[PDB]
């Protein structure tokens, strides 16, 4: 071979009964979170991280709706394509599902209904996806860890324990569903076992990277916001926020289109074309806005 | 006896991109799809047989939602609107379901909640001669119909979207009809339910009751107010540890399924709490 | 004849540091302090007599936002609970202002919305004897009061806070008397409004009337629960363009004030919202 | 004079009839977003800046108010003064009425209904606070620059004009009410003239630094949230915005005490005083919580 980059996966699978029936008509991932869908949030996090080339994994029913919403991606500068989880056997199934997508190339992988928000998102992404050894996750305070994989500091601030949805959290700081990997994550997936709920769990394979002393664990601060999408109450608390967000700055969060025109992955003419059929509303306004204004 | 219409029709792209992914009166309202706030409606007003009409794309999700009704006493049919031209084309589309029955027609988008409502309901199917509709003050008449009444509380204009409206109030997406409703419809000229009803009015047979300040009626129209429903129908909801708009349970307390079937419905359902709800009713008394 | 209470009472430090700055009652629920809410209720009961009961801090603070009622036509007194020792309290205190006349009380953050509110708190004031109180199916009726019904829906127990409700039935914070509750509430040993109540229910004299579910009953207890009740208010608010518990409106739709008085009212509060709907009272016919 | 630093001032002015009856019982920047009362955020602000010196200007009757809930500032490391606003005749009337306050020193000015939320925060207030000639202001994307100074930018993105509540604005960056001075303001705000609407306009002060080439114009990004406290809708947003970030993360936002503690003003055991009075609270609680968690 001769030498002359990171992919990307979002995990948006069978969310189960558990929201029905608000889900009985739809995924959970095409629930919009105020004026778009779900899906929008996790994708432009990818984008917003440097990367084009990304796999949806959903399940059979939903695959198919996911594709008509966001086609091959090329539209966006993007290189999208798609597989199956027949069962939700937990989300490190998505390096076996996505093994030959992978290839051998670095990966990230994101939850597809885990929202962020905040300043300088893009250099936090960056300092990750640009260490191309071990693995990088970030930890976020929050009040209810026991939902989470939880990590446990020293008092160096050394990352020392990881625990999935320990009943007694060792601290507040929960791993958030945004993941970086290197080459070894397919091999160290492959090798793990079922746990006692029956799933292969992401927190083994990040206590592997951890044991071998190659994971990176960066705080996400305060400053962030890092939302909940896994309730009713928690999804319309998600709405609110990106609403009064959105109204007050007259800006957009997460909207795929513009992330793409300012990483230059797409050109003006390219843009505006896409603002067209969205003319009649306020998302393809914005889009057409975005030709003309500045926006520091 | 009286049959149901839903027009849960063509939203175009205003919703975009929220509505590409699916059609808008499957979006949900806090817990539950939106089109099981008027399909509630209906089934408070004493309505089995329900006619739902919507876009050629979206027709069959709403069937693959809801199929044929049977499992929630119900005989549900539908059809398709080729495109949006009017909500009076209901009556069109809906000629052959209608018959020689009379109606109800609502909007697929239309919310309301308020204590009596199914008194306030039963009157207006009661009347089995002219049309019968609502009157809502609102801050923004201009958006929809507007009655007009002069000193005695008569009403004696209807104007669709008029930039000087004459009062605040608003005509709510909850129509009335007798079987002139169909003749009516189809020698209207370009297709507004308004012109409908000023028809109606014209005969000295509109019957427009005043739906009072202590009902809530909501407009589920923009990203905006779909927010603000579910804001309130969660805060209702978790106040109460009871459902507004469960189609399940008001067919149950209407006893057009009986116990043992709404068990059935709670099994697959068993592991949230909206079958865990199914399931209590079976047991607790709820006045 | 009937005369009101408002416990308006200490809410200790558990809503601090909001509260350091001012007392709870005074805490605006969207555009309007917190007192208003129960003030409304009372006058919608027919009340024009009414007792502002709260801490020695609180009370000098009530009596400057609201006077003597006079601006209302209301006849509002003014009277201190030194230290939070039951709502039962509130007959002690207000022994010599109840004379020997029917009681209403009302707790200062309690919000009720619906539909002929009105004509429920209408046929509990008409009650001569025994006492009337309202239970409402909640999702957590251990933090209230909590009713038990028999088979035939009589009310047989009541329960303060119990571990293990009987019911989902809260006794809500709206309570009639007539004038056998001072002499109860002398007798009780350490002080429970479901003691009180508990009295009247061994002597038959206990109605419990259901107040529906089309009802909003809300609870301005926490942080969170008084940005709820905000955010439903505001909703119903810029929906409708009409006000839930405005004084002002409702001292003048019952003719305790005059189309001039309100316009007097009207005037200090002309170049924001709440003057301008005063003055839009004036004029416009609402049902 | 032999050698061997900022002060703040926070104008919590008279917010006349607009928001009358909830501002009949009390003033304005009492009311509380969310948990706290409003004035909590700005003064939190200025302490985030490394500024102890403060200067609460208030109407007559609010002034008493104030100084119940603040006191001195002692118990947080602060030194809190008092002067009272007789008529509302503009924003920069401040720096006449907090002539003597000021001295010779530099100054900084934010308003009292202003709420600010984002990442690095301390470190954006550093870079403007550290600069000791000159002026600094901050300018944010928003859908309603009218209400605001706006702040015209040329395609260098070199500042180039100021305009009060223009009927039609150059852009859509409105200038943020947080302000950094250095020693020639007072006497650039003592020869100013009322506009046409009677104030001593803030914009005014701007433009005269700006017309010396001394305005440094820093932007915003729209990764912080800026909200709106002028209405009864946005105040409840504000709310919202701020109870879904706090039961999120299970911390606080613009906690004065937490502020004092982490720079240092304040020590352990003076945090534990301050917990004790409100120990049977989520407050206090918190207070508590924070002598034994270390948070990143
Ligand atoms: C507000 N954020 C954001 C931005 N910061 N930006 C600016 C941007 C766009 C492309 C590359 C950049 F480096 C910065 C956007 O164009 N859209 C955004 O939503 S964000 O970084 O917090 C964010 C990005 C993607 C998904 C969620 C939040
Ligand atoms: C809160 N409401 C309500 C009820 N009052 N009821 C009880 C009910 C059922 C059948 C007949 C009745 F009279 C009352 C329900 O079972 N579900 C409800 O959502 S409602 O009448 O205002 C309503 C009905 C239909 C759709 C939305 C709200
Ligand atoms: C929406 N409601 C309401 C009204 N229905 N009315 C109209 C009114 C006034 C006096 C007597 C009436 F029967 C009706 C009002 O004038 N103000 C109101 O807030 S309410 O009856 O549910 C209510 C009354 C008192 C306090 C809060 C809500
Ligand atoms: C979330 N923010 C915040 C913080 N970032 N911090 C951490 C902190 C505290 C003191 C000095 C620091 F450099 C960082 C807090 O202790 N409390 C906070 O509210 S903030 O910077 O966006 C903020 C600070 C003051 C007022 C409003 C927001
Ligand atoms: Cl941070
Ligand atoms: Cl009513
Ligand atoms: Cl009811
Ligand atoms: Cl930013």
């Amino acid at each position: 071979h001769h030498h002359h980059k990171r992919k990307g996966i979002i995990l948006a699978g069978g969310s189960g009964t558990r929201l029905h029936p608000a889900t009985l008509a739809i995924s959970k991932q095409l629930l919009p979170v105020y004026d778009k869908p779900m899906i929008y949030y996790p994708l432009s996090t990818l984008m917003l991280a440097g990367i084009r080339e990304i796999l949806i994994i959903s399940t059979p029913q939903d695959t198919p709706r996911f594709q008509q919403l966001l086609g091959d991606g090329s539209n966006w500068g993007l290189d999208l394509q798609y597989a199956v989880q027949p069962s939700p056997d937990g989300l490190a199934q998505a390096f076996l599902i996505g093994e030959s997508f992978i290839g051998n190339d670095l990966s990230a992988l994101v939850l597809g209904d885990n929202l962020y928000y905040g300043h300088d998102f893009h250099e936090l992404l960056g300092s990750a996806s640009q260490r191309q050894t071990g693995a990088s996750v970030f930890a976020y305070h929050v009040l209810d860890p026991e939902r989470y994989g939880v990590v446990e500091f020293d008092q160096g601030g050394k990352a020392i324990s990881l625990e999935e949805k320990p009943l007694e959290p060792k601290s507040n700081y929960a791993v958030t569903g945004l993941y970086f990997y290197d080459q070894q994550v397919v091999d160290i997936a492959r090798d793990l076992k079922p746990s006692p709920r029956g799933e292969l769990e992401i927190t083994d394979v990040n206590r592997a990277y951890l044991e071998r002393g190659q994971l990176s664990v960066e705080i996400m601060g305060r400053g962030y916001a890092w939302l909940d999408t896994g309730t009713h109450d928690s999804l319309l608390e998600a709405g609110q926020f990106i609403a009064t967000l959105e109204n007050r700055q007259g800006l957009k969060v997460a909207c795929p289109e513009e992330i793409a025109y300012r990483q230059k992955w797409i050109d003006a003419a390219q843009l505006e074309k896409l603002a067209a059929p969205l003319a009649k509303n306020g998302y393809g306004q914005y889009l057409k806005r975005l030709l003309t204004e500045t926006v520091y």
